[PDB]
């Protein structure tokens, strides 16, 4: 039993706007058995049937999806999605669940690997989202009501009621100081330290609607549409061009920040972490994961072997490019 994997798809061949909430992609609620999770772009595709309804796909589908519903650049694509199947998926039947645990991704792999879905908090989800709680606190994947008045409230006061570049400066540090103040666990070090600044500015540059070409900004009722409802605003177009991260660099520059923690189980003991990756450290980040990777997979030997050395290929590929060049690492060595 199982799959034998594809290479990543390509960028998409038109690469302008275009219609999104269409007839063909209508947004549909959750059924039984549904999955949905941390990212509010994923749960959004699944909801429009831009993904699989139930919230299980494959790699390749997850690009395609990413770069057809959103414009999300193709190597930023490429570099979310095999980090998060390689740590979360199930590399045997090549599925991920967006969410949690769930039969539809196939038979279990050999623990410590687990393959339970984008919710899996410690190597990839964490710390200081804009609308998901720390995991310390009980939930790290569904709405949070209060943490979405912040945003609004953040917004009022930076953006003129809108989300802009200055509001997520702003509300990125001030949900820092938030989860040093109140998570003894709070970490954000490594994978957590880089995604946490491009997801503030997701939002700006994807949620956005794409006909807007100045002054870009996210209205409040967009934002709930998308981040609580999972539901694109109505007549939505995708963004002009394909985008990722642009304006991740300002949001850094607006208040600097170094990777770490709270130490010792304890609330506002906040350490540094000299060895985490950062922005001008950012191939510590490819060997922490092929690290991780390791831990979760000690002595793989068969169709499991092969698709491993296959995903981490592809992973490369992406990090290569998007990190501006890194040593590939063979851990199971060549096919
Ligand atoms: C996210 O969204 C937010 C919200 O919309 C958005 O915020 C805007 O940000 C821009 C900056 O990028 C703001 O515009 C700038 O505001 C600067 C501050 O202006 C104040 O001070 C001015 C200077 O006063 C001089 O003169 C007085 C004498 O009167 C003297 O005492 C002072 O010492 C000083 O020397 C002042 O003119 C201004 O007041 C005018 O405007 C207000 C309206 O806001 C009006 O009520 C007043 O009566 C008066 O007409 C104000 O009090 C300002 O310095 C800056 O100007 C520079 O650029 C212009 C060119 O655009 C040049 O002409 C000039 O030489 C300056 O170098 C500019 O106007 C804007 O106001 C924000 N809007 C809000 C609501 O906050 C973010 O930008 C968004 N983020 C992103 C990334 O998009
Ligand atoms: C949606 O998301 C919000 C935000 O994350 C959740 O609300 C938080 O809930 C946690 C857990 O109950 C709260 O944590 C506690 O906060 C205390 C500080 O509170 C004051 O200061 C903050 C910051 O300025 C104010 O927002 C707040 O109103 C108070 O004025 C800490 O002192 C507590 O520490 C104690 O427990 C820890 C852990 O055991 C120990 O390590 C400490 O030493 C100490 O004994 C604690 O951390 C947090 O304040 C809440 N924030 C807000 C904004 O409300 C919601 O729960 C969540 N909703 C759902 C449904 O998930
Ligand atoms: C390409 C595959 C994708 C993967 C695997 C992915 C994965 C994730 C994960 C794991 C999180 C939670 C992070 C955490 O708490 O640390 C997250 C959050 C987020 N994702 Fe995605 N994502 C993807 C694509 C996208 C796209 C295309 C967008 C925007 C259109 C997007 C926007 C966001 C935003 C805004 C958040 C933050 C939500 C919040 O903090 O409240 N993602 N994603
Ligand atoms: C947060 C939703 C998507 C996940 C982002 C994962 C990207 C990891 C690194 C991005 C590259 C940053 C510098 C080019
Ligand atoms: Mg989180």
């Amino acid at each position: 039993q199982g799959v034998d994997p594809p290479p990543p798809p390509g960028p998409p061949s038109f690469t302008g706007t275009k219609l999104v909430n269409d007839a063909d992609h209508p947004w549909q609620p959750l059924r039984e058995g549904d999955i949905r999770g941390p990212c509010p772009g994923l749960n959004t595709l699944a909801s429009h049937g831009y993904l699989p309804r139930d919230g299980v796909a494959t790699p390749a589908q997850i690009i395609t999806a990413t770069q057809e519903g959103f414009n999300f650049e193709n190597n930023a694509a490429i570099v979310a999605t095999y980090l998060g199947h390689l740590l979360n998926g199930n590399l045997v039947t090549d599925l991920l669940s967006i969410g949690g645990a769930t039969p539809k991704t196939g038979p279990p792999p050999p623990p410590p690997a687990h393959a339970g879905g984008l919710n899996v908090h410690g190597t990839f989800e964490g710390d200081a989202g804009m609308t998901r709680a720390d995991e310390f606190f009980g939930d790290n994947h569904s709405f949070n009501q209060t943490l979405f008045d912040k945003f609004v409230d953040f917004s009022n006061r930076y953006g003129g009621g809108f989300y802009n570049l200055t509001v997520a400066g702003e509300l990125r540090y001030s949900r820092i100081q938030d989860s040093i103040a109140t998570n003894p666990e709070f970490q954000f070090k490594n994978v957590r330290f880089i995604t946490a600044y491009g997801e503030t500015v997701f939002p700006i540059n994807l949620f956005v609607d794409g006909r807007v070409t100045t002054d870009r900004k996210l209205s409040m009722e967009d934002a709930a549409s998308i981040f609580r409802d999972m539901r694109f605003p109505d007549d939505f177009h995708r963004s002009a061009v394909p985008a990722s991260n642009e304006g991740a660099d300002q949001v850094l520059a607006a208040h600097p920040w170094v990777p770490g923690g709270n130490a010792d189980n304890q609330v506002n003991n906040y350490v540094e972490d000299p060895d985490s990756a950062d922005f001008t450290h950012l191939c510590r980040l490819y060997e922490f994961v092929v690290g991780s990777v390791q831990e979760l997979y000690p002595n793989p030997t068969g169709i499991l072997r092969r698709n491993l050395i296959k995903n981490l290929h592809y992973w490369w590929t992406g990090v290569n490019v998007a990190f501006g060049g890194c040593d590939e690492l063979f851990p199971y060595g060549q096919l």
